[PDB]
């Protein structure tokens, strides 16, 4: 029942016992494994049970399980759900749950920081305009002049028979994707749909490759509202290469703050449909995926032709050589600009530590191998040689339907 | 919509549904509770063998388009008779050829399956001694190597018999470099082969002291201790490694063999188990340049090469491991090309595996694949497989790891 988890670079071995705590099901069955798939294909009792577990998790955290404070807080929850069908979290319990959801994110390689998370309580939000203020503050705090600080702002929980508070953008800061005449796309191809919704909603579009998009914020059962972000609020890094003087002339650049905003935060059965978070970028996200995915800026061939590689045959490894300089350009530029960034070697080594801290702490750590291993130089990182067990622990961050 | 796993490619946005998984009859290591997809090692009564056999025979007649015919019903009759009075049974020539190819085709961890139909099957179920085994292997190596223009092949030795001992090739590959345990604790040669090297010596092998000494073979006929056989040097083709523009790389003295001949996997067909059945095709560029040469627990030449390239190896952020690994891989590719030895880089290899997925989609409605093994150890998202969701499941015939004989 309990999985033997071996590391093939050091021969070490551990046994994940934490997985027993998983209450929800994944996509795999003995018949077949769907671990590489990206996406997955309330009764007072159901909710009440999730709540109980959460509160028990909280009091155990403050090392006061079974105490008076515990017993009474459990009754409050019972009382509220029994009469209203739902309940609410106390700011401290929320702070704990947020850190925990991050702690349980199988796809996050930066979890060595899970304990250092600034939680903003925005549950007293009744309008989109109010959401925008909270967001504008999350950004100022989070960015901190280039010295990034992990943070999350939490908006009103979902409610039976009432629309969701949502941030239509998958990230607080993103570059527009402008479909053009010849099926072409100027900018970030992954953001075409949202850039179009922004237009149909009255935004006056630009024509740059890196035009920061406006936010479509939506308060319950109301049409989304467009809000433009103060340019000086959006810290960005121009990319230049340490030795290739011609790199800078490509005009490439990327924003400093990675703030996911399309995910749902679930804590004790309660669902928070709008709870943007942000820590800091790992260089490959920008250097490998964002700039080199064939369905993103797809700049691989350009940079290679620049370097003067033989982009005529796969055997010259021009793709591999270009990819590395671009990642080097990112790491160099963020350091030059004094903005928090972490390379993939540094990051994965730290994640290796996290795995160890968690083994002693909880008896395991849920991890999605395909996501933890970097998009380049996989086996050159420790995590590649590390076996992992993936499963669902709550508090958790889940994906949710786009509100349109 | 469709009631089977929905499979998506996130680069092109295309979708398919895997219906082939429905044919699997062996449970994997995952459960709805947790995914053990990243684990390397996932932890007969006539009745069981009979049905396994029936399934295989059906698969074969199915492949030739005579499913349900008289010849089909007779063969099934035959296998049942034989199993009825002997406990086991034998495969016909063409049945073994079919099964060996399906086993390769069904292998979830092989990125080179586009070549599955083009495998030369050498039948050796008549082999009776360890010496004959050596001869069989020498022919395989000779034909398979074909002077640098490699040809996929597999030599199948006698299936396991009830009670009777197994035929086994102790070495994990027909060609492997010795791993010498040092005084200072380090290992000279390939760290991976430390034990088989220690076993070769315990059996009378006179060791060398280099980093690229070819191990001798420890072959084992039923119920006998393994005999030691040394491969004649002329039969083992090697490629001295050199970089195309870094002139000093050639001075590093790195080299690798051309024939990747896995030799300790069990080939299971219709319930029958072939404990010895060496197969070989050709290397994928990154197998040597990234894993064998740069793994921390293998040759680990990463720092050396970086120092030669004068890279700042004091900080992770200089991407010195990344720059070096690229060059080492390019050297592997450059040296095999120059020496006219067959090899395929991670890019072409993965483009061809995409084409294979497409072929298999149309042919069987699915292709079992191990994402972690399909996606290369370097430049993952630069290859198309990375963006391809894959379903993993066990189909038979198939290759399986098996316990080391000793
Ligand atoms: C402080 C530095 C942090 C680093 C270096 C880091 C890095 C990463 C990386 C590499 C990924 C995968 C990104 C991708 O491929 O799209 C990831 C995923 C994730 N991270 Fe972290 N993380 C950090 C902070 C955070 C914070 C503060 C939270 C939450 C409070 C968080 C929640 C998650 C979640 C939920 C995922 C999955 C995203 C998805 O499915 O699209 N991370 N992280
Ligand atoms: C035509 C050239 C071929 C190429 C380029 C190819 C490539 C590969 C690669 C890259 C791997 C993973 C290596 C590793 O990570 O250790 C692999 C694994 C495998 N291949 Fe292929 N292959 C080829 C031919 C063959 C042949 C002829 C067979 C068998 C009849 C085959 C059966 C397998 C099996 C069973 C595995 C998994 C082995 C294991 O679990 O260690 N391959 N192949
Ligand atoms: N440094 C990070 N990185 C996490 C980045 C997550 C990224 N996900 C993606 O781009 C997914 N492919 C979107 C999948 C949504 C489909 N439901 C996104 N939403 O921008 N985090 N910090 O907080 O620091
Ligand atoms: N190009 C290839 N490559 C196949 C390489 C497979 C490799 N596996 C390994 O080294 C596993 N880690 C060993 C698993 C043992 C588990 N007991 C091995 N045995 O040498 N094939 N052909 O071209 O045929
Ligand atoms: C299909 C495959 O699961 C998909 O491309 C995954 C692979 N690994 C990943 N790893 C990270 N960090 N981020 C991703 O988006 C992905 N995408
Ligand atoms: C722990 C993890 O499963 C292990 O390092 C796997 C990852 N992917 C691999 N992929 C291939 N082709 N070969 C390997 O040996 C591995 N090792
Ligand atoms: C340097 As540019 C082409
Ligand atoms: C150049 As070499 C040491
Ligand atoms: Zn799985």
């Amino acid at each position: 029942k309990f999985p033997r988890v071996k590391n093939w670079e050091l021969g070490s071995i551990t046994y994940d016992t934490l997985c027993a705590q998983s209450q929800q099901d994944g996509p795999c069955t003995p018949r077949r494994c769907l671990g590489s798939l990206v996406l997955p294909r309330p009764p007072a009792e159901q909710l009440l049970s999730q709540a109980r577990d959460f509160i028990n998790q909280y009091y155990s955290s403050i090392k006061r399980s079974g105490s008076q404070a515990h017993e009474e807080r459990l009754q409050e929850v019972e009382a509220e759900v029994a009469s209203t069908g739902t309940y609410h979290l106390r700011e401290s319990e929320l702070v704990f749950g947020a850190k925990q959801a991050w702690r349980n994110a199988p796809r996050c390689v930066g979890r060595i920081q899970w304990g250092k998370l600034q939680v903003f309580d925005a549950r007293d939000c009744s309008s989109a305009q109010e959401m925008f203020t909270y967001i504008c503050n999350h950004i100022k705090y989070a960015t901190n002049r280039g010295n990034l600080r992990s943070a999350i702002t939490v908006f009103p929980q979902r409610a039976p028979g009432r629309g969701d508070f949502r941030i239509w953008n998958s990230q607080l800061v993103r570059y527009a994707g402008y479909r053009q005449q010849d099926g072409s796309v100027r900018g970030d191809p992954a953001n075409v749909e949202i850039t179009e919704l922004c237009i149909q909603h009255g935004w006056t579009p630009g024509n740059g490759r890196f035009d920061v998009l406006p936010l479509l914020l939506q308060a319950p059962d109301e049409a989304p509202e467009l809000f433009v972000l103060p340019p000086e609020l959006v810290l960005e890094v121009p990319l230049e290469h340490p030795t290739l003087e011609w790199f800078a002339a490509l005009g490439l650049r990327w924003y400093a703050l990675p703030a996911v905003s399309n995910m749902l935060l679930e804590i004790g059965g309660l669902e928070f449909s709008a709870a943007p978070f942000s820590g800091w970028y790992m260089s490959t996200e920008i250097g490998t995926r964002n700039l080199c995915d064939p369905h993103r800026y797809n700049i691989l061939e350009d940079v290679a032709v620049c370097m003067d590689l033989d982009t005529r045959t796969t055997s010259s490894l021009w793709k591999d050589k270009a990819a590395v300089e671009i990642n080097l350009a990112v790491l160099h530029s963020f350091q030059l600009a004094k903005v928090t960034i972490v390379d993939h070697h540094a990051a994965t080594v730290s994640f290796m530590k996290h795995l160890d801290n968690e083994q002693k702490a909880r008896g395991g750590c849920p991890a999605d191998w395909a996501w933890i291993v970097p998009p380049i130089s996989g086996s050159l990182t420790p995590v590649f040689h590390q076996e992992m067990v993936n499963y669902i622990l709550s508090p958790a961050f889940r994906y949710q339907p786009d509100p349109w």
